């Protein structure tokens, strides 16, 4: 297919570009006597469409196209491999072709070598595409130089891409100019390319048997401000703190050697948003775990692990006494207690650019 | 069959009719371009006869249909995948078709089930093609399911069968009745309301118990005392009295649906332990002694109660700490605010009700009449 | 076999014949239109002769027997061709029995395969299963259809005893001195086949040169019968003073409200009482007697939030000083459902020293 | 071979007859009707000779043996369960015969030998098995079932009187001039096994290759005071079943739904021979580890299980708060304690009876 | 190869040539009708050459030699079993045969082994099985029965005068000047193993290539040090005299329970912890298995065989906090009380111990 199928995917599709431009044109990259990537990972939530992506590559490429997923290779024994071995050997002859791997987090057990086998033929000298929904779970040999080296990131549509892609698929059906996609597209905040193409179904399917009606088969303006808040609160404490460094981006968008001083503005940042959460609606939101979580890890690693505690001392605690444990919960409690402060004041003080940050996510729903 | 064979599933049935209407005229859907759902999933407990259901859309439809067990597919190596696309290859031979799949989460999630359910996926995933083949399925237990068969065009479409009231109740004997001898003597009403929460199939055996009792030689009083009161379902219908007469009276609650005997704020974490321990209270408030029924309300109370201390930082005393091994000392801090948030929202519950309690107990004999009801 | 091969049955014997009458003339079920049960299960302690009965039924109905264990049913989809396999075979002897003997050995691995197995088959013949321990049994085996109806298989009484000691008695030459109602009391909660190799044993003993008393020590008192009486004397008896309680449907020497639940711990502390009332000492019997007790108490405190101190948590972990709460108000409940207990037994004892020595006779009562 | 050739069997040997005589004249067996046990069982510690018996047996009936070890059977894939059927069918042949499963343990408990045993338990249904175990207790309930290994004898290590005949038999097969004195030996290995004696006679025969040398031997297999200890610990524990009340006396003293009131007992005699070594040696051995274990066991059963406690109360404890295990602890302290006085002070008054029985075993070495 | 190849195994040769006897002339067993054994198996570190003996064994006896490792044997499923079988069937063909099992360990531990060990058993009962462990602790008891590996064998690391004689028979084999002397290498290198003095060489030999060459490759890899492991040897050793109810031990280097028994024993293990300190002045890391031995015998006393005061005749191996303190006291108790009498003792013969010591760094071993 077309990058012109794919909507906001911009700096990811000039990403993509250099990939297209090799499958193309070879010689230039030759030319120099430049090794080109083997490998490029595409990582992003379900319904990004990262396979989509994939098959605009190939197609603004005129290259050829092979889909194979990591449930497919994943076999009794070698069998999985020999379909490794299989696809790659078809592959070479439709040269320059693309490989796409769906669920390469899928490829222990016969996997092992179907793994072995898949980096095999990798480091073997097409191009292989892979789509990971969780990539923290990938071995590390997967990311290594040649194979998947190359890795890019497909982000949940914005309020811009979410109207753009709804009118991609409206095309696909005989929309009246009644409904506005504009509407519709903010009504659905952080829905993925497929669950908004299923919304125009879903209607055109309801008018059929006889878009709104649709929205309700998913089983407030106001959450939008109260993410707005825990996002604004997280964002602005970088440009205050000495030892951070400014946001590359904000957004309400869901995203599904170190001294004491750096430790701890990074605590004081993940308390951003129970600090706005308060400020603003009084009230605190379920949304600050993860970020609760993530500050208590690094408190605790400043005492047990870093010898960063004043009280608990330089040992390393990760079986001890219990009164050791009361030092250690109590220095925690101190450590966050503080930069949960040091965090509610510097956002009291800015409130009203706090509070502007807000309600210009609740319009842009992202910024830099 | 028919959905004429079907009683008290009048919403299902209009639910299934979508499914129905496409499998006879496909073209209507076609015209605009608009993508067909591929599967669709009925969940309900043992009895509700989801496999009825089903049959009786391809009747309506004149379908052709397909039984298939996720017990069947779930074999050596491979075998099942076969038997998978064996299933569908032959399906496809006979489109407009509907296919069966009985205990999904047999094969719904690795192990054979593994590319098993992938194949399922590829054979279901068919293609951007027509196909004219639904995949219907049914699942006692649907969260045990893998999320991908949820996904977009795969079992999209969910459908939920609840157990009869006494109208499909009584309706369901008389269906049955029709396949044996019922003499005027027996009123199938008077044991409707006798078997409250019963399931389609409870029913059904009732009847064959019976008409095996007569073989033998009112002889149905019998057939009931071989499955080994009229008070309980007014204790039932003060627990659900409780639960649901609090939505309209705490504000960050949404009034419930229906009320049967068959990011989230702390204020709203709140009003939900309160609405938990609703049932807890009628129960004393009306009873005076509580029943066993409020294990899952206190659990998922007190799970909430965990959840607002430990990981959401919502504790005075605890402070704004992720606690999920901590000091004993840290242990009966964590013990002691979740018995405070707890007993605080059992409080403000029982005190509602007592007031209300003229309201709640009109819920209760309403219930042991309507047992459902808005 | 017979009906008549089998002893002191006789309700189990008229429960199973509704099968044997199904087997015979299926056309009288067929004409009103009902569906005959396909699965029938039958539970029971090992010796109760769960496997005499299932023949003795194709017996009585002169229908075809196919025997198959659990233990019998592989590879891979071995088992599950074998189940295939038999009611393949099983459905050409239509109408047949087949018998599963120890249905929990397929009731994971390849067992779960060949218990869908089992399953699909009879979804599609009278399918008869013996069970020693039914609470291992997957809830799918008891759906309408499969295995639908149950019977519960008692160890013989003392009636029941040395009527099964006479059967075998004949397949042996014992001579008139020995008398089996002596033997059968003698034996109480013996199994069908521990009295039958009792006989053997005996008439092995013979061989080598009255002799059945050798017998019995190879096997390798009149008073705990009386003691046994009074652990069951006071469970029984505590079920008519009891508002919340139903009266015991047998007493044997073999959606709840908190009233309910506590009326059952008293219950459970009967015998524990009587032994004290009667014999002054606790025998160790009360074991399960005090762990049900001890059960409902934990679960009234920790999950269900009948608990005073303890308070409407779910504690089911928490600080030693919240466990410290549990073990004292789940010690008091305890004790107090004893006491109730103790003092109930000790008015009515000459209720209760009445049902036991009638126990040491009738052995079972209602 | 014959009974003649196995010395300290005459009970043994007599518990063996009755098949002996099956195997001979089954007729006579047939004449009342009696089903003949297809199953015997012989249980005892290695060297005790359970194969050399069951040999005798069809010796003495002039029946043939096929022998089969566990460890045969135990072989890929129901590869041993058609060796079991293989040896049962040509065993069927050669009827009356006997089998021997030497270490039924090794099929008497996962897989084959599931379905080996299954096939084992299916031929025996169905020549008298004879089998064979060290370790009885691992045998799964199903081999003792009536016919299958209903049967039971027990084989003890060789007395004082046994050892010195078994010396005899194996001194025929070699050179021992009359100078040397099996009965000195005898004595001199005390709980010795038929095998263990059999092997000293062949080590004197290979030390007799350099041409009193038997004594030579017994120092290359790498206390008469230690045998009056061992007495002390028996004499303790069999004495107090005479004096206690809600005991049985023992059957034998060797030195190689139950009443509160009876429980105690028991564990008073667990502690008889920890009594006995302090009484009379002053010292504890460490031989009461077993004694000690098995008291505190029931103490344990009392208060938790049984709710024979005082303090602790009716309550089934088999996690519960430290002060109520505190309570546990201390209960089962007193209990033994107790039992353990009751014990010390019966010993304490009869010691010169418990005195006259420790020489009597150091001299007869078992009694009853 | 011959006995004249093996160094330093006089006391082991002797104990092998009643193997060797046998092989030659087995009819003088026979004559009294005398069963011989089957199986003998080698104890001893890696490097001890326990295959060297096995090998000279068989030459000694001009008999066949068939070496066979635990590894090998160790294969699908009952393909081990055949090669026993199918080596058994062969070495039967060439007897009297010697059959060398190497890390009987790797088939002496069910598994495809369980099988392999049964044909191993099997063929044994049915030729003389030699075997070399260097963790025999590992072995079924059936390994150990009358006549299958009925005879045990322990082989020694060298001592200083077997390393210098070591080295001479490998130095053979390479072209050393006279300039270098083994006796100077044999103690430079203390506790080393056949193999390493013979790799030491070849190290050298691959040096000189290249071209007190030796010293060189001994870097490739303390004099006072021998002292510090003679104190912790010399408190050990000494007590056992001292103390009534144990044992003197048969020889000292530097490569049912009476209560009284138990807590000598204590004692014992405390020597060397003490000597450090007597003479030393500091403890070493090497008490670490005494300390652990010393505790466990303290443990027992106290939870198992019901010898401790306090905590009583209870078997106490699930117990409140309470319990818990009673028993780490008690064992603090008996241990102190153990190690003092045992540091008192030290101190007093403390010359006696200094004499060990010495002794023990010129002699390297003693009895
Ligand atoms: N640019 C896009 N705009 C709209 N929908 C898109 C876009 N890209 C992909 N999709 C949708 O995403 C779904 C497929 O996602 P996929 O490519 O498989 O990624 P994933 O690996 O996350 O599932 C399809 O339903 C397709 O319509
Ligand atoms: N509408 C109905 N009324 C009465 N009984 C019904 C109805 N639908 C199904 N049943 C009964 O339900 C049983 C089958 O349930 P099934 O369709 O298999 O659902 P499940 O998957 O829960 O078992 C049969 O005994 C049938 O008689
Ligand atoms: N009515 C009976 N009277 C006496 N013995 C019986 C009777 N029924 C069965 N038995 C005995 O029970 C044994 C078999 O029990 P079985 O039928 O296999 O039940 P289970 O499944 O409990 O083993 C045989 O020894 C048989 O003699
Ligand atoms: N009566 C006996 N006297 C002496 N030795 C005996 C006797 N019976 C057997 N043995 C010895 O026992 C050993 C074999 O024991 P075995 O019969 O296999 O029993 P186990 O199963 O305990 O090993 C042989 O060495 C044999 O000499
Ligand atoms: N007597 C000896 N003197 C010196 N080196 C020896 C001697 N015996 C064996 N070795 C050495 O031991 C090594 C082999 O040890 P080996 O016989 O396999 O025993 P292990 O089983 O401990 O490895 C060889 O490098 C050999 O040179
Ligand atoms: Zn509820
Ligand atoms: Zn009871
Ligand atoms: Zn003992
Ligand atoms: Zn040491």
């Amino acid at each position: 297919i077309t990058f012109k199928d794919v909507a906001g995917q911009e700096e990811v599709k000039q990403e993509l570009r250099e990939v297209v431009e090799f499958l193309k044109n070879p010689k230039k990259f030759e030319k120099i006597g430049a090794k080109i990537p083997k490998g490029v990972l595409l990582v992003g939530s379900p319904g990004t469409g990262k396979t989509l992506l994939a098959k605009a590559v190939a197609g603004e490429a005129g290259v050829s196209f092979f889909h194979m997923s990591g449930s497919d290779f994943v076999m009794f024994v070698g069998v999985g491999a020999s379909r490794v071995r299989d696809l790659f050997d078809n592959a070479r002859k439709n040269s320059p072709c693309i490989i796409f791997i769906d669920e390469l987090d899928a490829v222990h057990d016969e996997r092992e070598q179907t793994l072995n086998q898949l980096l095999v033929e990798m480091d073997g000298f097409v191009i292989v595409m892979a789509a990971t929904n969780r990539p923290d779970v990938l071995d590390s040999a997967l990311l290594r130089p040649g194979r998947f080296d190359r890795q890019v990131t497909v982000s949940l549509p914005d309020i811009k891409e979410r109207e753009a892609i709804l009118n991609i698929h409206s095309l696909k059906t005989k929309l009246s100019k009644d409904i506005n996609l504009q509407v519709i597209a903010r009504a659905t905040p952080g829905a993925s390319g497929a669950d908004l193409a299923n919304l125009i179904n879903e209607g055109a399917l309801i008018a059929a048997r006889n878009m709104e009606e649709a929205r309700d088969k998913i089983l407030t303006d106001r959450q939008k401000l109260e993410t707005a808040y825990h996002e604004a609160g997280h964002a602005l404490l970088h440009y205050y703190l000495e030892h951070a460094d400014p946001l590359h981006k904000v957004t309400i968008i869901p995203r599904g050697s170190i001294n004491k001083h750096q430790i701890l503005d990074k605590i004081k940042i993940c308390y951003g948003g129970y600090a706005s959460e308060q400020i603003n609606l009084g009230v605190t939101t379920a949304g600050v775990q993860n970020d609760l979580m993530q500050a208590t890890s690094l408190a605790k690693k400043m005492v047990t692990e870093w010898g960063m505690g004043e009280e608990v001392g330089p040992i390393f605690l990760v079986a001890y006494s219990e009164n050791t444990a009361d030092k250690v919960d109590r220095e925690v409690k101190r450590i966050l207690e503080e930069c949960l402060k040091e965090a509610s004041d510097i956002l009291l003080k800015h409130k009203d650019q706090l509070v502007k940050l807000a309600k210009e996510l609740v319009l842009k729903e992202t910024l830099t």
